[PDB]
């Protein structure tokens, strides 16, 4: 029922939705709580995004950001956007990258961008299970 | 005089301001045309800007981002926001990382009047 990219997402995987947009949990985390923020409307780069989208979009990920970060139990966040082809992006739909961050995770900060650009998988229960927890916390 | 964490900025290198937002050209940049976008609140954590900081903050990163990528010729853009010191964090105030990309760009500091001469470059581009 909700698309990104060319593929359709399972409604089980999705914990949040917007007027405009929406946060889903990965299949491929880079580090625990590593999550994605969305538009609802398909668009492949950032500047495609009218002004009511780009505040609903960061305000979702703002929040999205801080509950990562207590469920996960982290103490900072790495907010990322991979706009385009040649920063790495994969599924052509804008996406914002919110990762949980602890001390010592990766023994380099800078080595966590690496990570996101190369984009085995985790099953259908456990990312339903995860998306399900998440939702608690937006009533 | 900006203020981004404990640093004055001199005007000389800020190319937009916003009603709540400005935009700055980096000292060390990573690739050319990285640039700063910060609330113009020192707020050091994201979780701390009202909802109105995050919009105008992030509209304006779109409008700063579609600039550089055009006058550093590049084809795609990397925004990123290290949001706590576990986060890479140096400058104890929210600021958004926009890079122009580059076919094969990956596969110590800038002198005033370099970064003076980049902004004023900048800043002919919000002058429509
Ligand atoms: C049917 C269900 N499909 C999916 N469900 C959940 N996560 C998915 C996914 N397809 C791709 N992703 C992740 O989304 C990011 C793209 O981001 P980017 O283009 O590389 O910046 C990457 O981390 C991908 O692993
Ligand atoms: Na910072």
């Amino acid at each position: 029922s909700f698309r990104f990219g060319q593929c359709l997402i399972k409604p089980s995987v999705v914990f949040l939705k917007t007027e405009l947009s929406f946060a889903l949990v990965n299949r491929k985390p880079v580090v625990p709580g590593h999550v994605l923020v969305c538009p609802l409307r398909p668009v492949e780069r950032f500047h495609d995004l009218r002004p009511d989208e780009v505040a609903d979009l960061f305000q979702t990920t703002q929040r999205v950001g801080t509950v990562v970060e207590k469920h996960f139990h982290g103490t900072s966040l790495t907010f990322s956007m991979q706009d385009g082809p040649e920063a790495g992006q994969t599924v052509k739909h804008v996406n914002v990258h919110v990762l949980p961050r602890k001390a010592g995770d990766f023994h380099r900060n800078d080595s966590i961008y690496e990570e996101l650009q190369k984009h085995s998988w985790r099953s259908e229960e456990e990312m339903a299970a995860e998306a399900a927890a998440l939702r608690v916390y937006f009533q």
